[PDB]
């Protein structure tokens, strides 16, 4: 009913599940229910270094919506539902198989605050190591998981990770 | 379903969408849905300085429902409903036409601290002018957005206001 | 829907109204909605010791659903569910009648943290203090209200009250 | 060095040990290092309706110098200084013997909203009752400590109570 | 003590007074004492959008040290010292004379994210002119002041006035 | 001044550089000023899962005074000074040389909730194995450190190392 957006993969809305900057309580929404569910919290003392959700209406080569990582001024609340331009993808492989991260801004209707940011590597590297090495070592105390990270590509590639998750829905 | 109170005009209904004291991060609500969005992050390093949302089942001159600022001793998070007393109305017109702001408390069974304020006069004016420079100045960055911010109305004409929203809800 | 649990009463879904360590903004659920309102602020300089929430599909013995004080390493908000481990249960009577409070701890799923917390008893006798006092306190400048605290009860006693109140939704 | 206040007892400096609304970590400072210490964390859960601190350079009855409630919009750090109108003074006796605790608001020259706040009557009973609640609790789950709350009296009482602490510290 | 700095002007160090994107309380250090001080409340509902402080042993044109915002990717409390690079400079006249805020980034030994920000003009024009319009409006409310807010100007600029404002401390 | 403590090593003092829990903005006190310094902000998603701060007047085999965690129910503000008990200590490799960190929890006196927390291995595996992962990979972004973590000694092992390092600071 939220969809992935009107204008995607060029916009798509993302419903937040955990905060940027936030304690470590990793919130997953149920599809069944409509439920927000605490998962887990991190083992790890580690944050999520955006805020974190999902397009809805998707489905990624591992059978779950696309995840996407939303960069912003401030937090946003779990359970909003924010208008976001994908400006890249990190490729990585996980227990649950191809696991690719979107990092995305928000629109410029809702913050011409990242107007010039157009790929990921107009952000600072610094910035996207932290997020690749947020994603290598946030599961290390659960044995069962592993998370092997891989190359950023750019907004194209992640818009088109998208169209394919946008068409594998419609099927 | 929420409905605007049973007890309107006197006591009210408000459906918070950003809490007192905030970052600026504007949440509103979509009808068709009922999903909380991001509608924009203030351009301007200003905050609510009240909790603000709308009373449901209104439609004010504007064509939306009524809104509402509420005070109160902590913040309210968005989504939760609370019961408030209308004290005034701040009058002001802006880019969409008349968009008048009342301003309530919580009825006494939710908090009685402000039960000796009964008209938004009973309140400091550096605090009902704080609300006034927040009108006049927080879209000033938004070429396209403007606001006249007008003179204050008392409790009675706060509830008239809502009373006619109601009214053209029913309608 | 979300229903207690499909391993109740040994884990059984709580469903947060009040984060722990918050400020005293008392959220509650509505049944008919689905809406968290404000039921009040807290007259007292008083904040819940845990999280606070109830049990889904549950009759406690003064009709209510049960109550249940999740104790976790951060707060989990509002309208999250959590899957929990009953610890024990505070024996208390108040203005509704029989007001058990059940104790919780995380199910080990969702943290590992409180793995050897099997009874109330293997808690600091000061948290299990803080609790007793809270309940005995936070509703003294309510006149209409009062509440006697009595004893806590085991792990097994906390699970079979959870028993009869699952029963009791059936019937 | 910061001294009592040059418009004392009308307007008094006190140097903030605890913010209001905040966890319940009761800071207080040390006059031989005047460093800041973590006295306790409070047993119960209740926290600081105000912030508290004490004033310079007096001598209260009980051997300390006076201690103040601080009213404010938003909660001070501690290690702060502010300038304040005392209000009103709570009288009390607890472990430090015969003792009292001075409610001020800032002066108008640091905010204006309290600036019609004359004498502690003037603010909402229920939270003066809040206030009354929090000492008479607060130290209960401590048997080595009581207190026994006494009445409220006015801000002339409080400047006189002032007035004789400065002295005794002169002397 | 602390001084204005070893590389100064290309790294000054900055005494902290008022957290980015916090509550609206601004606190200014006192040089006699050292101390703290809350100076107000702001009357109007914004926020400082950069860490708020002044560079020791510097004496700026109007008589004070120089005021610097430090943008940083999380708020800095209140009298910490952080070495930072100028990017640029406000200037603006208000009731205290002929004033200028220089605008700095951490110094890459302390935060990498901003290392690639040379001159104001790296950043967003939207949070510059959010800048501009906090010091144009957040004084509004009191009559007694009144801001005139200027053009930006370059690093170099900056670091001119800088080093002018350590020459006249050292005279 | 403040001192290591008059019943080291058995309770000594911390003075507290970083909360726990926080935004990753790693203060360091300096001992020439008595300032506290912004050190980095951490380019990892990171938080030190304890208050972290420093022994006075010790002098470690590195050079340095010993580092201390100190877990507690909740974050305390840095500069001030807490009085704990020492329960054990994590030997580590690194920039620093031949490092430790000692884990502390807070004196009896300051809180009683860990008054049974005799060991580090009274504390939960799953949040000591969350404080070497800390360790090891907190700094893997800064190619210019390394962090070779080692394994835990108990309480008395903690003690004697602090008890050298205070001898060492009186020779």
């Amino acid at each position: 009913d939220i969809g992935s957006g009107s204008n995607a993969p060029e916009e798509v809305n993302v419903v937040i599940e955990v905060s940027q900057d936030s304690h470590p309580v990793k919130y997953e929404f149920d599809e069944k229910n409509g439920a927000l569910w605490v998962d887990r919290f991190l083992p790890t003392a580690m944050y999520y270094p955006c805020n974190y959700g999902f397009i809805p209406n998707t489905i990624a080569g591992d059978g779950d919506p696309v995840d996407v990582l939303v960069l912003a001024r401030f937090p946003v609340m779990p359970g909003a539902v924010i208008c976001v331009r994908p400006v890249g993808v990190l490729m990585m492989n996980d227990e649950k198989g191809e696991d690719a991260k979107v990092l995305a801004v928000p629109a410029t209707k809702v913050d011409q605050y990242y107007g010039n940011i157009v790929n990921y590597s107009d952000l600072p590297s610094s910035f996207l190591d932290s997020i690749s090495h947020f994603f290598s070592f946030y599961k290390k105390l659960e044995k069962d998981k592993f998370v092997s990270v891989g190359c950023w590509q750019d907004a194209a590639s992640a818009k088109e990770l998208i169209r394919s998750a946008i068409i594998a829905a419609k099927k």
